[PDB]
């Protein structure tokens, strides 16, 4: 249960997928390997990950070296500027306990500190009392319920229509 | 008017905006960045304006929108609207809705799949300005809350 933290290369993108596959077991994953290799490594990445690695006699089953993942990247706000922004972090169940995923959020907050971001923002299920719990003990605040925000969003289709 | 990116020279007219939405948010205090990020850190986020051939006292923007690419692993590139707003005597149709058409223009060249935002609890005049543009509200629909680590607890893990 020796692991590494390390920044994801393009020789990765099988991995992630995979991963983001998993996680969504915790839902309709239609991103291909192919668009993260081009969406991640290209001369402006659109997402970062931080991935960790077990060695051979730790592999799964299926004989992978790859089993936890951090996916972030930068955002912004008018009123503070820079922010570090956590999509998904996901550790597989059988590699749990070992200190990866506490390893990973060290690593993102260093990251955040090298970045001078104000804060890290990530989104919570509001059904997800766990999750909430785990994230309050370590310092996190409801944003949306304190100060009364809202998520939207405008899908592909009506996007479609204002564009043309 | 014409909706353009923004230049470096913007950067003035930008802040003096971001302002103006700030107090509309009940948030002008905590407007901390200075021209000069604006600056240093846009040419971390990309800028619209709306410019007219002027206000009283001579400024030719009078709107702008605030935005930067996000990715969701399930669907990919998605387009993330930061900061959108109109000065009042230049409301009135055409400005709020071009600001749209160009940012779902820079949607699709892109390939974003969607464009994501928040919302005051409140402010029905863009819950509905959205609304009627085909937007879905999902905090409701998902039950997603943002949350926030803040600097200070930042430090503590990564220090350990």
């Amino acid at each position: 249960a020796k692991f590494v933290i390390r920044p994801a290369t393009a020789a990765d993108c099988s991995d992630i997928l995979r991963l983001i596959k998993e996680l969504a077991k915790y839902e309709q994953v239609i991103l291909t390997e192919k668009d993260l290799l081009e969406d991640g490594f290209g001369e402006h990445p659109f997402y970062h990950c931080l991935v960790a690695e077990v060695p051979k006699e730790h592999w799964t089953p299926e004989g992978h070296s790859i089993v936890g993942f951090a996916m972030y990247y930068f955002t912004y706000d008018p009123w503070i500027g820079k922010l570090l922004y956590l999509e998904d972090f996901f550790v597989m169940s059988d590699y749990r306990g070992f200190g990866i995923g506490s390893e990973i959020l060290k690593n993102l907050s260093q990251v955040a500190m090298r970045c001078r971001c104000s804060s890290m923002h990530f989104l919570v299920a509001e059904w997800n009392e766990p999750s909430i719990n785990f994230y309050k003990r370590r310092g996190a605040s409801d944003l949306s319920s304190e100060e009364g925000w809202r998520l939207f969003k405008i899908d592909k289709e009506y996007l479609l229509k204002m564009a043309t």
